[PDB]
DNA sequence: ATTGACAGCTGTCAAT
DNA sequence: ATTGACAGCTGTCAAT
């Protein structure tokens, strides 16, 4: 199988944390990361719904408000 | 988005909902008998699952009244 | 323990 | 009053 390319991976991390309050990009920010990461919609879609729930709450404890 | 124009053929649900009730206790195709059912219907596997995440709430209990 | 993925559900919107 | 669709979640599976 194997993993996702890094520097695909470092853009939806650095976009997931800046927009933490709001963790949820629009179709057009979606599109964008598509193709900046040079992944699909679906794989942008999936790691987004795996990340709010397996890296975002670690990031807001670190900021004081609770998930 | 979701923005269509028109509903599923006659024929086509009915194959659907006879499938429903005859598997009624246990409501779920295979993915060989999606296949079988998209061809069935003229339908997409995705279509097909579409109705039915929605049959098993909007139709299936209704049917269990039984 | 991490990661990518997806079947099926909830909730909702849009269309009859 | 019904329908087709789909975003995002839950739960989970296979691969790391
Ligand atoms: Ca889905």
């Amino acid at each position: 199988r194997g993993n996702l390319p890094k520097e695909s991976v470092q853009i939806l991390r650095d976009w997931l944390y800046e927009h933490r309050y709001n963790a949820y990009p629009s179709e057009q920010e979606k599109a964008l990361l598509s193709q900046q990461t040079h992944l699909s919609t679906l794989q942008v879609c999936n790691w987004f719904i795996n990340a709010r729930r397996r890296l975002l709450p670690d990031m807001l404890r670190k900021d004081g408000k609770d998930p």
